[PDB]
């Protein structure tokens, strides 16, 4: 039927002062991400992607709260727009701190957040090699897919 | 149904004494962005995310700057050829989606006339077509306004 | 259907004394990619979007680097065996799409031969299978020719 898909990107700078908030999960570590709210660098994403397969623009026409309120809200709308979540996956892209530790909470929180089959969410995790400002710790990226169908 | 992703990356520096056309749009800078033709980053991802769900190569292989053809074509008629390939490749476009990342100028007032532009291109209804607008938060080549970067996802399908 | 979409992303070094080995292809060059595995960073983006097509996590999760056997791994046998856990979850892949970023070597002498290892590792068609490849217009480390990066993007359907 009339499946559509949508991309995300995110990315923030990793500083002294402020917590680390990953796909709702608290991680410790000495720097976290800086933004207007939580700065949940993987729940953007995934709002932009979703906003992007139902073709309603980005999150920053919609949300001018913290990210997983605005992940629901997101949600809300796709729904009326006509459009069934079928999954989300998605990349962390940070040198440190691990976060294969806490991927399941990620998942649980994500999934919670879209009413989806925790099997239909998935996040994974990548170092940037060193390179670059993600590979020297100064910020941490996220990518996002999801597939939709209008219902 | 015989349903097909593809993905598109582009990036190219801004420069002096060149116009910024992104999504076909003009916009009003001091810079504008480096290529052979107009250099459109957002049609250059678009028109790679196309190519490859149909599994016909990439935007290089398809357009040189020696064919004839395509020497003083602006990126909306590759974006149009490009849609002609993979017809004839027997896919009809589902929907696209994209990203572009700058960190200026203003992206907002632009984007539903890059939309409409993808869409007649593309010949295909403006609910079909997405385009999202990130800055880079300063970081990097993208966040010291060097260049701008576009992401792309089509969806097609074999009829 | 039950169609599921993954998308991948990996990137490595590029030092001297190490093979070139992108795609399971080894290109001549005087250097390679720099990892414990063969470091085949297409190859690796490609098992993390069919990992996450079929939400099964990354390549981490399921090739530990403290396997004895992860040194030096050939990258086609890890995709291989990615795909027979994404099989045995009830996935079938529908097709593949990548994206190459490498300031050098040229590579597209060398994409065909990559998409037939693909291919023939996923057992799809050709057709079913793209990659591209892009410069970085001399921006940034990839600019730089300090590493490559690769991009992917999978489509499944669970049977
Ligand atoms: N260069 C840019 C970058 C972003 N934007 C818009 O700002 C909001 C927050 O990213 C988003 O709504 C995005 O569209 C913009 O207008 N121009
Ligand atoms: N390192 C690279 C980068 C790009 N290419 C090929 O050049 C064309 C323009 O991106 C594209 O056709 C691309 O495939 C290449 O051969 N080697
Ligand atoms: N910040 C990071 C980066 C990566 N990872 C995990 O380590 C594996 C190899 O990079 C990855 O495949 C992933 O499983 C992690 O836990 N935390
Ligand atoms: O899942 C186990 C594992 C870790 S490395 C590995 C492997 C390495 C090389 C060839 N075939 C398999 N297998
Ligand atoms: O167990 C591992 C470790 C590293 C891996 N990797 C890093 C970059 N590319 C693959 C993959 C799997
Ligand atoms: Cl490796
Ligand atoms: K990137
Ligand atoms: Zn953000
Ligand atoms: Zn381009
Ligand atoms: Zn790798």
């Amino acid at each position: 039927m009339d499946f559509r898909i949508g991309q995300g990107y995110d990315v923030h700078q990793l500083v002294p002062g402020r917590p680390l908030i990953i796909g709702g999960v608290t991680i410790p570590y000495e720097r976290g991400l800086l933004g207007h709210s939580d700065a949940d660098v993987l729940l953007h994403a995934i709002t932009d992607a979703l906003f992007g397969a139902a073709a309603l623009g980005d999150i920053g026409r919609h949300f001018s709260a913290d990210s997983r309120a605005l992940l629901r809200e997101c949600a809300s709308r796709v729904a009326q727009a006509g459009f069934a979540i079928r999954n989300v996956d998605s990349t962390i892209i940070a040198q440190a701190p691990k976060l294969a530790p806490h991927i399941d909470a990620m998942r649980a929180n994500i999934a919670a957040d879209l009413d989806l089959p925790l099997d239909r969410v998935n996040v994974k995790a990548k170092t940037n090699e060193k390179l670059g400002y993600l590979g020297r710790g100064e910020g941490i990226e996220a990518q996002a897919a999801a597939l939709v169908v209008r219902e």
